[PDB]
């Protein structure tokens, strides 16, 4: 058993209020007041992020982390924040995005946000069979958490084999994948194994909840997994207890227009 396994268990056992109080408490969290409404509306006319993924990627790209250029590729894009990131990069070319939808799942949210025109999207689409193509830059934000970490540690692995799958037909590409359940030993398993092949390294968002141990994949980045698996947890581990809430920062907005 690890730690993150523990910090699991121990969230789960929180009580709603505790879960309400510890989720936020010292992250960064977008002010999306006004994006919610646009979204909530049927406003196409819209820049401002239309997920809370759209700044997470921005971080990463920011420091370094996260490499945006060429053919992009957004593996399950739900609403699309991470779609409309990337068309508004002047170094990204195209963004073929493509999500299941269905049930319970987001749909791309259509809007005019900077680049759109560049970006194909695609629902009902399971990119878990489908084949890959030609991307300099391959993308994947998935990871649906639940309270059960074998099915965490599942679906991860899942999204691991998936960017093998990419890299392999693409080997020079640059990735960026979430890792949701990066504490369990199938997934460090197969993390060590992508590392060794592609290099890379595993990163963590301030704008993730304490509610979630996902942590960030890139290959721009180095480091040894384990540890810094071990350092996520502990330092999540230790937030129980403390509840000084959110640190609130604008949300980002992109602009609205065409791209060539
Ligand atoms: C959490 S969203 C990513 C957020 C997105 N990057 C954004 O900024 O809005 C991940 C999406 O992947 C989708 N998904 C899960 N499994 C999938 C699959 N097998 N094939 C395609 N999409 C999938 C989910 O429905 C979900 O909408």
């Amino acid at each position: 058993m690890t730690l993150g396994d523990l910090w699991k268990r121990k969230l789960n056992g929180c009580t709603k209020e505790e879960f309400f109080a510890y989720r936020r408490t010292g992250i960064l969290e977008t002010e999306r007041d006004k994006a919610r409404e646009l979204l909530r509306r049927g406003e196409t006319n819209m820049g401002l992020a239309v997920s809370r993924g759209t700044a997470k990627l921005a971080w990463l790209e920011e420091r370094g982390y996260a490499t945006l250029k060429g053919e992009v590729v957004d593996l399950g894009c739900g609403r699309g924040g991470w779609s409309y990131y990337a068309a508004s990069r002047p170094a990204v070319m195209s963004v073929k995005a493509y999500t299941i939808g269905g049930k319970g799942h987001e749909t791309p949210k259509m809007v005019t946000s900077l680049g759109w025109n560049l970006i194909k999207f695609r629902a009902g689409m399971d990119v878990f069979s489908m084949q890959p193509h030609r991307a300099d830059t391959i993308m994947c934000d998935i990871g649906e958490s639940n309270p059960d970490a074998v099915v965490e540690g599942e679906r991860t692995r899942k999204v691991i084999l998936l960017m093998e799958q990419w890299k392999n037909r693409n080997p020079t590409a640059t990735c960026v994948f979430k890792v949701l359940a990066p504490y369990r030993p199938e997934v460090i398993e197969a993390l060590h194994r992508f590392q060794l092949q592609w290099g890379g390294g595993l990163v963590r968002t301030p704008f993730s909840r304490n509610s979630t141990h996902e942590m960030y994949y890139s290959t721009a980045v180095t480091g040894n997994i384990v540890n810094s698996v071990n350092i996520q947890s502990r330092k999540l581990l230790a937030r129980f207890g403390d509840q000084r809430g959110p640190t609130r920062v604008p949300e980002l907005d992109l602009g609205v227009g065409t791209r060539g």
